[PDB]
């Protein structure tokens, strides 16, 4: 079984729309996106379809891509650093679950090393 993907949506919560999250969807999300190794990170991991019974049991905070382009779409963040957050959280997951060798774990520094050259780039807020 697969759990219900992080919220996307809560009117509840306190939302903001600043300059750095604009540039986080605007920069950061759309260079990672638009990689020839995003396709894996671009959405919940369905364990059920990969076979992945362990996943969800060792994996707590799950966090892909998909979400966080949704998250930015819809002014989920009050600031940047829940977003970078959510990023790295996407990026430890993978090396957590995964061996070092793996294709996946390749796949993800390379999102990661591109992650962490924009974010030193992120704008002082105006
Ligand atoms: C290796 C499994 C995995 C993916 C992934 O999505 N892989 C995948 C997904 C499909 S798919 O059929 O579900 N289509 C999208 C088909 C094939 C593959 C290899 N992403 C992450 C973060 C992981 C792990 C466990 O770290």
């Amino acid at each position: 079984m697969n759990p219900p993907p992080p919220e996307t949506s809560n009117p509840n919560k306190p939302k903001r729309q600043t300059n750095q999250l604009q540039y986080l969807l605007r920069v950061v999300l759309k260079t990672l996106w638009k990689h020839q190794f995003a396709w894996p990170f671009q959405q919940p991991v369905d364990a059920v379809k990969l076979n992945l019974p362990d996943y969800y049991k060792i994996i707590k905070t799950p966090m892909d891509m998909g979400t966080i382009k949704k998250r930015l779409e819809n002014n989920y963040y009050w600031n940047a650093q829940e977003c970078i957050q959510d990023f790295n959280t996407m990026f430890t997951n993978c090396y957590i679950y995964n061996k070092p060798g793996d294709d996946i774990v390749l796949m993800a520094e390379a999102l990661e090393k591109l992650f962490l050259q924009k974010i030193n780039e992120l704008p002082t807020e105006e």
